[PDB]
């Protein structure tokens, strides 16, 4: 029976947040890497993984020039970053909002193995998620991020993994929407393996169909959600070479066959692509002649900050230089999400 | 695993047929009523239900002026009509094709009760459907029609009815696409009852989500399919009055939340609406400010031919007059599917 | 909601028929092979496939000694055999009932390919099945047979094939139970391939779980049903040798993990096993020390009549001899279904 | 594909624990009530809800006479009780094991609302459940308890609630079995409402079918699991009176139609029944003439300790008396689970 999960005012709030995140020319800066994840990022540049270094790097990303304001519609933060402060004394959420960007929080608690599967996982983090989301909403976080991991193999992704990940994503989205937080569904399919483009497209279509069936079953307000899928690309070990136009065609075709138009926007992850590769693929996707009812933009981590982290080197004097390496990427992707990028 | 149900050439054929059926300004004339169904239509005008009278009425519909050529993209026929001939000696499929329209065939074999349900039904007709579709393809039928019936009640549509009807529609679509015939999925939700607009929208969203999940599970090529849903309208016994704009908003919202953009077009059924009511509702749907990635047109039976059948009266002398009553409707709906209709 | 598909009297009738079919010491003679299927059986012994030869062979099977009366609880017939007559003038159903056996009819219309799968099939025959079942009930048929075919492969049985076959079996069972006919669900998994015992057990468990979930979803009265599964055996090309006790353990374990106790009985198919092999495997299954709440008996075709067909040779003079070859098998299996067989 | 979740040794361990818990004549003492839940229990007898009072009450339950040793096969504990000590200096798990009983832990973290439903809930507690289960296994807990709550209403239990609760139970069971802990699935259907026996039986059958389908999908080793369902009883507000034999018939029928024989045992919850009512209903269930392949015993909370808590009164001097009130119940239920109870 029609028991409304959300009032019209709650739906208005969620839809407004979702449309603000993915406004034309804008994408998402994925800076939500945890302490353990950022450890290798800092060690790659010879930097000790301390609270001060993480805080300074996040400040570098969040205190860039005003040129990134029309490029960044949202910033995903780790829990620690949400309650950290810039040198000027402003909390990071306030800095993000003053730059005209929405604030999001990573709320998943990592992946856990699924027994009886060939190394497949689901993701945890539903316990106490309502109270956590309420606190994040009070603290300025207006959207949330949740990442499910599927992998292509001889017998994977199996039915169990796809079903469980879709169900978990739907539960997460329901809790976030009940707490006034726009959920970003991220059913990432790993590009590991030697699978070709066609297999990736098939797997992505199946996964997205299951995800949106689960979202329908859980009464999810699609207008107040965002999709963060993998780009349809061959496996890293695949021997067949594919053009950017072919990758864009496969990605847009996979989205058009599974993603309802009510979904506000699609924010692609990079999944190991280089910065230029991610920008070119996003630009080709946005130049695809097919009809794309949703916004197609970026939710980029390494692809927005690899050059910034390289130029920083972990030392204070390189800050400005590193910031430039970030800005030039954001602008680039700001063009890529509009189909106007040219290297 | 990716086992292709269709070759690229088969997909090209199906996509071309689907796009030809629902080309801008064009819709479907639903003239597939069986001998038993047309019995009451002929008795309403005092006409004996004989083969000659049915043949002459179908000829009247199919031999109208050339003004209906840019309005009719497809004509659904009953099995008897497929092998009948006009007075000039042309078989009816040839007449339809010479008018620039695609030929479709009703392939379902009626509804049968679902045990353990509150009067819910599924539909039969899968046995030998492959050979029947092959014969229809040889005989000029390029698309097929299949109608599932759901009804809104206190405990209906139940999970069993929705699941069974979606599965049957997916099986039918798979067989038709294997035989080079574009399937039209018609998950009609009956407007009987006193339910309001919101309940109809909720039920339609659930049904369409289940239908498209089933189509994904059965490897259906969505670009070579068409959707024939009910318009989201209140029950006939509902006391609350709704505007045409509200009906259009609810219908477009229900479609946008469940129908993937890959679907070539949406051809609405009338479900008891009067001719003017159906045209006005279709026009309001096409004037909806929301984004509609698929074509929104008509697949009308009574709403295209009620005035024609009334003006005919079962007598030879009224033919031309009756034809006019048909043409004026087609033109009207040809405007309604473009949002350019004005009574 | 609880909408009763069956009245208590209908349930009583179905339960009584089901318990009569699988009474202790009794099994099913599967003589439902169609004209095309029996063609190779008759050609193996140099016999023309004519109506008279099929009628005489079926009479040979159905007019054996009274020693088969406590061994045969049911006989499955093809449509042609249901309306054929013995030499004495008795219709075959009357002969079967006078021998104390229940009459069943094959109601499925063969297998059809599932598009998008690696050679997987579903089975058709639902159209007009209610009227056919009503006629068969009038004509003396008290149970029905329906066979779904799954096959073990690298990517088979897929989710689509298992789901579709379970749904079709549930629809068939619902129609039969509405017409007062006990349905025998036969989800046969083909022993073709080189898969081992463990893979067959896993596949059988998954298939049976899906089948009984489908039966629950379709409100099937399990007490008025029978299960006809494949024995859990390795593939014919498997190199690993297995004992009879291991086959019995795997089969009983697969049944105990998926088959609700409400199911009246399990009537195993042979699936290519020799007559002695089928009897020994059934005996080992019935000697399994695990708890078996349902009756475990035979529904044998070739394994009950291969020696009879060999001894017959298609000539009139061998009738009695052929009958003996049948009787000795029935008695054997009558012991095997009680765990009292000893070669 | 057959990817073993458990090794044969892990399966042996789980099966041995499960069979030890539900050995003939034995049941489960449910003493896992949290601090908040036991608050009203202690306030009903005028006792302050402090750590010492809870510890002393749990000691009273766990240090009863040796007469309860052949009656108690397992004791469920709250987290606090697992690490509390008796007056003699023995930790409570050691006391339980020395009494010949298995130790279980409540691992669910309470219920949370399901949005879009008529007051339906799921249950949380999966996050970090693997590490928690490993610690509990080290600390002497050999089984775990997880309780899903469904309620019968006009539109409840809906498809979403049943599916989500079954999926959560399957995830919990998989994690517990990976950590060597026997999971007790408790899909409790609340007896609140005015529904009759037939509606409760229908709902219980649907819920159990979904639960065991989910367990099959999650590769759950059924032999190493236990079921803790509600007894099939009418709603508390139902006006129709039912006999104990009718309740037993409905319960056993619901179990026989959905619970595979591989399930080691069924440990019924009380759900508000009085102590004598629960014992009489369990005795009638065990006296049911139907075939019951699994052990049918008790997992009782209030129904084993209400008289003990009443006789205790929160004062030290009543300990022995209170213990007697517990023992007389355990013995009673020890007879009830064998069908040998007589009030």
């Amino acid at each position: 029976h029609s028991h409304p999960a959300l009032t019209p005012e709650q739906k208005k709030e969620l839809s407004d947040i979702a449309h603000r995140i993915v406004a034309p020319g804008k994408g998402i800066l994925a800076a939500d890497e945890s302490t353990g994840s950022i450890a290798k990022r800092l060690q790659s540049i010879g930097t000790e993984n301390t609270e001060e270094n993480r805080r300074f790097y996040r400040q570098l990303l969040l205190t860039a020039d005003d040129r990134v304001n029309p490029c960044i519609g949202g910033v995903i933060l780790f829990h620690e970053t949400l309650y950290q402060k810039a040198d000027d004394g402003r909390p990071f959420p306030q800095v993000i909002k003053s730059k005209g960007g929405v604030v999001g929080i990573k709320v998943d608690k990592g992946v856990v193995p699924l027994a009886g599967t060939n190394g497949e996982t689901t993701t945890q983090g539903l316990d106490g998620l309502s109270e956590r989301c309420a606190q994040y909403k009070k603290d300025g976080a207006d959207f949330a991020k949740w990442r499910c991991v599927l992998k292509i193999g001889e017998h994977t992704p199996s039915a169990l993994a796809i079903m469980e990940n879709a169900n978990v994503l739907a539960r997460y989205a329901s809790i976030c929407q009940q707490n006034g937080i726009v959920p970003i569904v991220e059913p990432e399919i790993l590009p590991d393996g030697d699978h070709d483009l066609k297999r990736c497209q098939y797997v992505t279509e199946k996964v997205l169909a299951a995800v949106y069936k689960a979202l329908s079953d859980h009464h999810i307000y699609l207008e107040g959600t965002l999709l963060k899928p993998n780009m349809v690309t061959p496996g890293h070990a695949c021997t067949q070479k594919y053009s950017h136009e072919e990758i864009a065609m496969a990605t847009v075709t996979a989205l058009r066959r599974t993603v309802p138009p009510a979904v506000t926007g699609v924010t692609f992850l990079s999944g190991g692509q280089s910065e230029e590769e991610a920008s070119i693929n996003l630009n080709a996707i946005n130049k695809c002649p097919l009809l794309k009812p949703w916004a197609l933009t970026f939710s980029y981590g390494r692809a927005l900050q690899a050059s910034a982290l390289k130029a920083w080197g972990g030392k204070k004097e390189n800050l400005k230089a590193a910031q430039e390496e970030y800005v030039k990427r954001a602008l680039a992707n700001s063009l890529a999400c509009q189909g106007k990028y040219t290297p």
